[PDB]
């Protein structure tokens, strides 16, 4: 299975950005496998607005961390086991009603409840997903961390491929 | 080791309430072991103000759930494995800087960051801890649940015993 490096060069920007049309979404889940020895960094970021409607899944002290900022909630939460042990880990993020669920290696490790309304029914119908980086300065995070994540990603599926509008990459993706 | 039932009668109120003087606190951690087959309910509640400075640790769908409401954050978060398997489980809740940490059976399963300033340096210097129930109607929770927790508690330590002002129990505690 083809795998890509989650950091390019200095690791100051995402390795890829995908844009989706929220009105065409019929699937909200995203899943992938990640391998790394890096204890801190951004796995993926998402927003419909970089100022007040954004989300970030990363690692801090080797463990998953989600920072989220929208009309309903603003939080910085760590959960789950360390993933920086150099082993492949299955990760899944999805919506379940008004909640965001995080599953690691088959187990639910975190459920952020009351954080969102239906996606398709959101104001701005365009969602951006960035891999290995944010779409705003790391210093503007609720809790800053250094975004560079020295790791590999494979078997990824992002939201609903049928709603994907476009995909870009500042620089060509590197294979692991 | 002596153990007590976490629910008395209809399970509409806590089995015990302890009050502490925050200025005398030198230890914030609380720990105990719990056993139960009940998937939903309140393990313990805490506040300095039932309207806008409160906290609740309970179970929903068998898993830990924390609801917290204060000047800095307002959240409803689920995390960790199910604990309603009828086996004894070690649980520890403590402050680590501005974060609230939750450990289950020796493992950190949840860290709510940026949710609080130093306790000793809080406005109202009195904190109440209630076991097996809340100090306000369940309907006023951020996300209501039925508080009755049919389970047993033992080996409990609450905050700093040297700062404990008093302890009450609506009805006499029952042994498991
Ligand atoms: C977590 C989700 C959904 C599951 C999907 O698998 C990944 C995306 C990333 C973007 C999140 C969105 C949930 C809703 C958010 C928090 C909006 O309020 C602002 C950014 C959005
Ligand atoms: C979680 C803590 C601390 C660890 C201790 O072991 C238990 C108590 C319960 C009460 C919490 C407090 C943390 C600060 C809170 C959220 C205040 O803002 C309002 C209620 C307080
Ligand atoms: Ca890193
Ligand atoms: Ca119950």
């Amino acid at each position: 299975p083809p795998a890509v490096h989650l950091s390019n060069g200095p690791g100051q920007e995402p390795i890829a950005v995908m844009t989706f049309d929220l009105t065409k979404i019929t699937k909200t889940s995203s899943s992938f496998e990640v391998r790394t020895w890096d204890p801190e960094g951004v796995i993926f970021y998402g927003d419909t607005n970089p100022k007040d409607d954004w989300f970030m899944l990363g690692l801090r002290d080797g463990r998953p961390e989600i920072q989220l900022h929208n009309h309903w909630a603003q939080l910085t939460v760590g959960a789950g086991p360390r993933l920086d042990d150099g082993r492949w880990h299955q990760v899944e993020v999805k919506m379940e009603g008004d909640s965001v669920l995080l599953e690691v290696d088959g187990e639910e490790v975190l459920r952020l409840r009351q954080v969102s309304g239906p996606l398709t029914s959101k104001r701005h119908p365009i969602m951006r997903i960035a891999l290995g980086g944010l779409l705003f300065p790391a210093s503007n995070l609720r809790l800053p961390l250094v975004p560079a994540l020295d790791g590999c990603l494979r078997r990824d599926s992002w939201l609903d491929k049928q709603a994907e509008i476009s995909a870009s990459a500042p620089t060509s993706l590197r294979s692991c």
